[PDB]
């Protein structure tokens, strides 16, 4: 009830031919939908909860009952990753403006945040995510485990933040076509990361 | 150096219809030996530790300093859960003998038993393993995240006990054959766990 499956921007073959079209459709009908779905189910005792947008339950966790705290985590955190990812994804954009100019200020170059970002990415052991982050006026590279967040703030994802875009690196986002290669993966983020999409979450909450 | 790969006990391809060929190589000759490679790397530094059997060293994680104590939890974990694993997989056992009369006496029944396994392998959130553990004289169904090991103790794995068989839940694990489908993936495990050398294990520290 509470949470709902996003609608996509796009087709499931729309990032083709970087992220795969099998993976995509399985990310979104299955890992995402599973994240709803448990998430729902958890917030079905919780009426004073299952009104939040999904991005703000997860900087409440420490609100929810201790029953509740890592089913909601996961899985209220994985559909607001999950959520992001997607709007955080697309073809043909170009880093530009004042993300790009923000990014080059708190990194010192675009390749300084993208070695970075990809360094972050890589050495995330296990599940989780890489991520933009805005901490206030600075941008920074922050990972997470599993379906954390740094919405979550730091006391629970140990990361903090306002996620400008993120790469799931769940070996289910990339296993399909990249297998073990998650750097690969990585790389073909940089063609599919949605520098629009980053540009106006940097524009609203620069 | 410190530590090597392990030969698989069988091809590539010795626990189809199973568990993949496809995944097995991968999971043995990059994974595995990625894990092999990073834990050598670290112990590089630090001949106190360097010399030491896997699975002892995961035991000594709380001694070795902070910039150390994660990349060899990881790796070293990596390498103690991969080596367990393989050794603990071969079609064509049956769980017979003491460790099945310990199954039925601790867990109820197989079917118990394997319903517990099975609902901690589905549980694990993120990437981790399944144990059958063995805590002094009762078997124990316990979870572990990332490659943390039952040997590494409470304080680190929030699980603890002599491993008797363990399933790995990584994504890559099952993910090439059964994506999202980590149920159908553990109850193909049923048909590929090694109930012999589970029962070796369990006879060795009974
Ligand atoms: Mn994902
Ligand atoms: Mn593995």
């Amino acid at each position: 009830m509470s949470y709902t499956l996003p609608s996509l921007p796009y087709a499931y073959d729309a990032l083709e031919p970087h992220f795969d079209k099998q993976t995509m459709e399985i990310h979104h009908t299955k890992h995402h939908q599973t994240y709803v779905n448990n998430a729902n189910a958890a917030l079905e005792n919780l009426p004073e909860f299952a009104s939040l947008p999904v991005e703000e339950l997860i900087t409440k966790l420490d609100q929810v009952p201790a029953d509740k705290k890592t089913v909601l985590r996961n899985n209220a955190g994985g559909h607001a990753n999950h959520s992001l990812f997607w709007k955080g994804l697309k073809k043909g954009t170009t880093l530009q403006g004042d993300l790009k100019a923000a990014i080059e200020r708190d990194f010192g170059s675009v390749d300084n945040f993208k070695a970075e970002f990809e360094k972050a990415a890589a050495t995330r052991f296990g599940s989780g995510w890489a991520w933009l982050v805005l901490k206030g006026d600075k941008l920074a590279v922050v990972s997470t485990a599993n379906q954390d967040s740094p919405l979550m703030g730091e006391a629970i994802s140990g990361a903090s933040g306002f996620p400008i875009l993120g790469l799931d690196v769940w070996e289910h986002a990339y296993y399909l076509k990249f297998q073990n290669r998650r750097p690969d993966y990585i790389k073909e983020f940089w063609n599919v990361v949605n520098w629009d999409e980053a540009a106006a979450r940097f524009a609203a909450k620069k």
